[PDB]
């Protein structure tokens, strides 16, 4: 009955799939950054219509507005009833500090953090393998009988993925340390089958 959770993991770690499995078993509200903003705007909340005025103009959403969005979301009814699984926020240590303030104001306590760990070299190989034929557009990872008959999306080039992973690691490290120092972080080995990863998650959550 109700749990207040964060889920964390580097790109390619399968955070999305696990979140959906967590919802199915434990009924917490899965809340990604995208969901939160889409809700605020589509449901036309006070913060949402405010956020929309920046987004429509192609401008960045200020921290003050983002923090209001979050507080608004965690203020909803479903949060009291079912708890939550916050996904993608906080993204920086500053947002972690802002979140803690909001949770304290709301009288809410974080109960656990699911941290899916996968070796960044394994992630790199998994995210930067996709290769595409020039005229048939056939996708690979596997074949390649001709090195020059293929190309990669910019998003999928090893240097691009490597930078993405490095930035995500650097931004996430102080957040993980911040909450680990409070015993809230539970490391899950992510290099398993989907059902085995979730199996370890299930053990953690039922024993909270």
């Amino acid at each position: 009955g109700s749990m207040n959770l964060l889920i964390m993991g580097l790109p390619g770690a399968g955070k999305g799939t696990q979140a959906a499995k967590i919802v199915e078993q434990f009924h917490v509200a899965h809340i990604s950054t995208g969901d939160m903003f889409r809700a605020a705007m589509a449901n036309q909340t006070e913060m949402g219509v405010l956020a929309k005025s920046y987004i429509d103009k192609g401008e960045l959403v200020p921290d003050e507005v983002t923090n209001g969005i979050v507080k608004e979301r965690l203020s909803q009814d479903d949060i009291k009833e079912t708890g939550f699984l916050l996904d993608g926020y906080p993204r920086t240590i500053e947002q972690a500090h802002a979140l803690d303030k909001t949770l304290a104001e709301l009288g809410i306590e974080l109960e656990g953090i699911i941290n899916i760990e996968v070796n960044p070299d394994s992630l790199l190989e998994r995210l930067s393998g996709r290769i595409i034929h020039r005229v048939t557009g056939e996708t690979f990872h596997p074949v390649d009988y001709k090195e020059e008959d293929y190309y990669q999306r910019e998003d999928d080039k090893p240097e691009t993925v490597k930078r993405r992973l490095d930035v995500n690691i650097a931004q996430g490290e102080p957040i993980i340390a911040h909450y680990r120092a409070k015993g809230l972080v539970h490391d899950i080995e992510g290099n398993q089958d989907i059902n085995d990863v979730f199996s370890d998650i299930e053990k953690v959550l039922t024993n909270l």
